[PDB]
């Protein structure tokens, strides 16, 4: 449509739609003229009966439905943090996605499929000191796809790099 | 006039002080209110009798002298491209350096010391497809000191990523 497009920002495991990093990314989308939404996956994450990271299939299906709806109105950018990145990437494989912004993406997901993504612009922010997702794993995944990769001196939460991550997202949106 | 501080920008092999990438860094410095200078090392680079990359020891000494002069006004920012990055890093160990910005830094330099730098804020932009300086080499160097590292889909000359590199430099300067 008239609008340059819509950003769907997916929070990490046991986080929620008002968490710091997705809220920061929503402010970037706002300031850059994109519409945006932060879906709530907290119910799904609480479903331990379906796995140690909850109902991940449910997360994937919920995001797929939301993205599909959005693509029937105009371009869609998917972004996330950690588990949110994993599902954004997987969903890009199922809906036409303009670009993908991934904070601390896990490359492995137990018995679920390994991280993959559509062959569209990908920008990643990862922590050198991530205790959960070794930096080498994200470096290898990004290298295979020549995805833009920003490594910062932080751990998995990226708690000291919310502005750096916001700027990387802005740079991605400004390129589209 | 008033300034935020001073930057010394060191050009790559043979490219000179008007070269595309150090010119872009000078643009950023100027826009953000920093003073800047771009020394000419082309006479030293022309000394093929002394090395495939010319007289790199002479290059080091010339930058050292320039940086000593600039630090009469306080800690200086040192930035470079390619061969200029290698000398900026090495000089940082010998003068008070506020920050180091390195594009496609050589990690080895034949009989000269391996790449090293002072314990200052460091921001690196490297190319995934750098045929001269494998990305793995720069990743290992940056990891060891938690240097901020941006990896882009390009080769050594960064012909398609001058804007991304410029933005990374701006981000470094704005953080000081
Ligand atoms: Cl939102
Ligand atoms: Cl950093
Ligand atoms: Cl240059
Ligand atoms: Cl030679
Ligand atoms: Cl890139
Ligand atoms: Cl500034």
């Amino acid at each position: 449509g008239m609008s340059r497009g819509h950003c769907i920002l997916a929070h990490g495991f046991e986080s929620g739609p008002d968490a710091l990093k997705v809220t920061a990314l929503a402010e970037v989308a706002e300031r850059l003229g994109w519409t945006h939404e932060r879906p709530d996956f907290t119910d799904l994450d609480a479903r331990r009966d379906l796995g140690q990271l909850g109902d991940v299939r449910g997360r994937l299906q919920r995001l797929l439905e939301i993205a599909r709806a959005a693509t029937e109105k105009g371009p869609v950018v998917l972004a996330g943090s950690s588990l949110g990145s994993y599902i954004a990437a997987q969903v890009s494989l199922q809906v036409p996605t303009r670009a993908l912004f991934l904070m601390v993406p896990p490359t492995k997901m137990g018995p679920l499929p390994a991280l993959d993504a559509a062959a569209v612009p990908i920008s990643i922010v990862h922590a050198w000191h991530d205790e959960l997702i070794p930096a080498a794993d994200v470096i290898a995944w990004a290298q295979a796809r020549s995805a833009r990769l920003l490594l910062v001196d932080d751990g998995h939460r990226l708690g000291a790099h919310v502005q750096a991550a916001s700027r990387a997202f802005a740079e991605l949106l400004q390129s589209l």
